[PDB]
């Protein structure tokens, strides 16, 4: 059997094991921000960024046509400051070819370039998504599973407890072919689950890389904190 | 669209929505003591109870083929008071044939009667399993998704948090077909979840009961509370 996991109980500045992209900073806090914070303490509208793990993680062999089982689990949060104009636009966890760079921003979260499911993303992705765009169901914010397109196969509507700590736990079985996620909030109790039949063998390359990406809005003040203050992940990929 | 619901914010005796059986109570208090609770205040050994929601669910229809699609939610508490002998045996969700009785109590939970995958059960349960029986997985306390047999087609440890009360998210699509399960601790933030494909129309009659089941050990002081605080149901059947 073959496996990779780590576990950041806090974000460690210079920590090689992550990488960051665009505008994601750690502070020396500890918490990773995804997308800018200005210096007036209020978060930056048109601003993408993103961390990956740096040690690609073999999802899949088609050798042996055997298939990793995965989870993993953060906790993040993200604070609307205004009313108007409308917060965006959102944080996700993304699984790809790797050596990838952040790809567009706004309403495709630093991973998708438009709006198509072009098989040639290879990138499965699980979004917790604030603004709804043409290709969103109407309510924000909602969780969503991403094959190979911004335009989920699955969605599931949330209430954001605004600027409070959610916990997130995302696991694929690889024989079942579920990737389930479940999103839970301390602060009010409230359990939001999503799940859906994702064969990743169809998806993802072998090999991938695993990260985090936010973004906000393409207007001024059209945004939102994309903060995240842990983050574990472990795959095993069986022989058989 | 053929949809039912019911949610209990808590409990109330004599309320005729829900159907007691063996060993369950509702006390003053508003929660159900799905097993026997002595006078001494310890869970007594050798208990069995159930209780059933009184309105039928329509889970499935052979004529269209269509499925329904439901969730359920429920907090409960387990406190297992003493470090010998074991704690048994858990509590479980369970669904299937309309207007049953208590079964097999000990291992079998209330709902099954011996440890084979019969058809005829007709049932399907999540179960929170405190004791590990000849058939069941090494860890315990487990979660287990049920599919005719009291052995788990798929099971899940998970560290109890003695006294704490849980939060149950139980979620079945019927499209997909996958019938998930996750389970809260409030007192620690622990998350646990298990998810595994059913076909409800290959196990299930087209109208079902829905409960919940708790049974206590087969010796003396192998026991433990099983207690459950609130329980919500809807189920949505399209045509
Ligand atoms: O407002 C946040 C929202 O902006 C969308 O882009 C808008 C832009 O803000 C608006 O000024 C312009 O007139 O139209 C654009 C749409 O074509 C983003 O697409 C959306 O993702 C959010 O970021
Ligand atoms: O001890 C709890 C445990 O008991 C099992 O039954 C035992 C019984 O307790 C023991 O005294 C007797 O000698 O053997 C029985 C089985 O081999 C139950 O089966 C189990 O579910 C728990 O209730
Ligand atoms: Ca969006
Ligand atoms: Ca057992
Ligand atoms: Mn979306
Ligand atoms: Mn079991």
């Amino acid at each position: 059997v073959e496996t990779i996991s780590f576990s950041f109980s806090e974000f460690e500045p210079g920590n090689n094991d992550l990488t960051l992209q665009g505008a994601a900073i750690i502070t020396q806090s500890g918490v990773l921000q995804l997308t800018k914070i200005n210096q007036n303490g209020m978060p930056a509208w048109d601003s993408t960024g993103r961390t990956l793990y740096t040690k690609p993680v073999h999802i899949w062999d088609m050798t042996t046509g055997t298939v990793a089982s995965f989870e993993t689990r953060f906790s993040f949060s993200i604070e609307q400051p205004y009313t108007r104009p409308l917060p965006a636009d959102g944080l996700v966890f993304f699984m790809g070819p790797t050596k990838s760079k952040p790809a567009q921003g706004y309403g495709y979260l630093g991973v998708f370039n438009n709006s198509k499911q072009d098989n040639s993303y290879q990138t499965l992705a699980v979004e917790f998504d604030t603004f709804s765009n043409p290709w969103d169901p109407p309510q924000v914010p909602h969780i969503g599973i991403d094959v190979n397109s911004i335009r989920s196969i699955k969605t599931q509507p949330f209430q954001l407890d605004n600027g409070q700590v959610a916990n997130v736990v995302i696991k694929y079985d690889a024989s079942s072919k579920i990737l389930l996620a479940v999103l839970v909030y301390p602060s009010s109790g409230a359990i939001y689950t999503i799940a859906e039949i994702v064969d990743v063998k169809q998806v993802l390359p072998e090999w991938v890389d695993v990260g985090l990406s936010g973004a906000t809005g393409a207007q001024r003040d059209a945004a939102e904190t994309h903060d995240v203050y842990s983050w574990s992940f472990h795959a095993s990929l069986p022989e058989t």
